[PDB]
């Protein structure tokens, strides 16, 4: 009996935005139909090298995926010539309990996060969305724009960056996709962008309520810890809200600040997967929609189960006896 | 950069009861000195194949060992020609966060469980213990007897089992250890066994309060789940109690019943590691001592780290790129 290992350097040549979209769109519908759930997250500051280490487990009864993503954040990894984020996904056989696969989760995390916002664009973007708005130009921004253009045909890409130095990262990605780009200010972005994808490590409201005008869908992907914030709580409180895990959205998600101040209800925080499964009308007659993407382990298990199938069909899945 | 893999079939040729004893003894001391700790345990009934699946993580700052054991219990694994207990230890580099090793955990679990019971024997057994009492003849009962005979020199082994046909497993291993065996009922076992080791999956009190007579150390290893029970809560109430994790002992351990009945309070539950680290005198003049072995992830981590060290020396550690 052997287990499969898919090295990190193989993920780029195997995964695609289409393959990432299929896995995440499917795992959203399973969570809505209560065929899949996330385990309680373990998150520990081990008190050594300032590390944050933990596990994100889950089980998908619809796709028979069982396992976890283990790892975290090592801020001092520069001395090792390594990136700060280090994670690994372990898959187990749901029928027997044996380990089945082990895949690096660094690039997979960026792809499933980009695929998550792409699902919210497919099911919540306004009719005939013209301009794509990008708030932030970090490492994740290139994956977010590529996943957005893969699911919706855009005509213009406008972008704003809290740090104007790396504004060129959005322009290179927009030119890569064959779309024009224009660096705009935050007030003009909310008025022209029909779809807005924010992906910053911000601790204060960036996109204000008076900025957003007209039908607009917002993919709030930045806030994933207690304390972070990207949107004006007044802006969150006028939009129909969808998320991946309601418990995480009201605690460490973008909605954490509006539910605490009593600006929105907890029972009004919808599930994006409920729209994919057809149980939720979706955008409906709301002018502004917000997808509060917080990140769940089932997203990491779905794309990991996809790369192991693509790897062994390609011939790059390492067979290991264990 | 790469990842090591130690197959399950190599564990037997690498681990010895003495090597497992030295690892677990040191881990008990590190926990008492607060140089190591266990992460919050995840334990989920996923609903598929009646399986119990979860993670037991931990970190040993003294030995710089980090990781978790993943897996659990598949009650119907006999139809797959597999044992019901399936687990796997994943070690991570504490300085970088990258995964370092994956080790088969089936044989490791039984070894460290037997080592934990042997540590309590070395530090809590009555002076000159001559008769070892085995309550349970399951799979792990053989490992418990071998580890107990390795740390302490016994003259006789008496055994009892709810299903009396399995007693051949105790007699066979008693023959391997050069020790005579006699099957008995629980009334004689409690009055003649100086050291008692219970390793049953029971939900009813077996060893009663008036069964135990004279100086006796009871290594209760079977109860690791809310609802299981091996001992009479009255017997637990009159004994000097030690455990590996006080939080688990009062909830899923043997003390869960004497705690709920108000017979004892959690501050009356000691730590076996404090006896190992010299901070606790241990037995003293008490007539009955109990070690509530529930199982902690650091035990798996310590015994797996030693296996990786031996596997690299013996040359049986598979180098895998990830
Ligand atoms: N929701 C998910 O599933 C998921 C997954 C991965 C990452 N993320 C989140 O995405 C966010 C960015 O990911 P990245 O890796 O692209 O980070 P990154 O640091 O590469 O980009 C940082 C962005 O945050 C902005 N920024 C930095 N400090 C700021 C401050 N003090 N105030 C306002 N803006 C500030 C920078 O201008 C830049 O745009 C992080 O917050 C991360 O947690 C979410
Ligand atoms: N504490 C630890 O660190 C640790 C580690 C591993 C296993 N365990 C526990 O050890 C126990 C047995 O381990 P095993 O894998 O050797 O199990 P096993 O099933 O091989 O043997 C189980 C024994 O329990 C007894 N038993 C079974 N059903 C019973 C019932 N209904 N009432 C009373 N007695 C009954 C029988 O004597 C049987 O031999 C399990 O409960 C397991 O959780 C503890
Ligand atoms: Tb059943
Ligand atoms: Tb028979």
């Amino acid at each position: 009996r052997h287990m499969l290992v898919v090295a990190e350097k193989e993920i780029a040549g195997l995964m695609t935005p289409e393959a990432a979209f299929e896995a995440i769109e499917a795992v959203f519908a399973s969570m809505a139909r209560r065929k899949a759930y996330n385990f309680p997250v373990v998150r520990e500051a081990i008190g050594h090298e300032d590390a944050l280490y933990g596990f994100k487990g889950g089980f998908d009864a619809s796709a028979l995926v069982l396992g976890l993503k283990a790892g975290g954040y090592w801020p001092n990894n520069q001395k090792h010539n390594l990136i700060n984020h280090q994670s690994t996904v372990f898959l187990f056989d749901p029928d027997t309990g044996r380990v089945s696969a082990a895949v690096g989760g660094n690039l997979l995390t960026a792809l499933r996060t980009a695929a998550a916002s792409a699902v919210s664009i497919k099911y919540l973007a306004p009719k005939g969305a013209k301009v794509l708005g990008m708030i932030g130009a970090g490492h994740q921004s290139a994956f977010q724009m590529r996943a957005a253009a893969n699911v919706h045909r855009f005509e213009k890409v406008i972008g704003w960056n809290p740090h104007p130095e790396m504004l060129s990262r959005l322009a290179d990605t927009a030119a890569e996709l064959g779309l024009p780009f224009e660096a705009v200010e935050l007030d003009r972005l909310g008025a022209e962008a029909d779809v807005i994808v924010s992906i910053t490590s911000s601790f204060s409201p960036l996109l204000m309520n008076e900025h957003v005008k007209g039908p607009t869908h917002i993919a709030a992907m930045g806030t994933d810890t207690k304390g972070k914030q990207e949107l004006d709580p007044a802006l969150v409180a006028r939009a129909r809200i969808f998320t991946d895990e309601v418990a995480q959205s009201v605690s460490i998600g973008e909605c954490q600040h509006a539910i605490a101040a009593g600006l929105i209800r907890e029972d009004q925080v919808g599930e994006l997967g409920a729209v994919v499964a057809g149980d939720d009308p979706g955008r409906g007659d709301a002018e502004v929609t917000i997808f509060d993407g917080t990140g769940v382990g089932l997203q990491d298990l779905a794309v990991a189960q996809a790369v192991v199938e693509l790897a062994k069909h390609k011939g790059v899945a390492q067979e290991v006896e264990i």
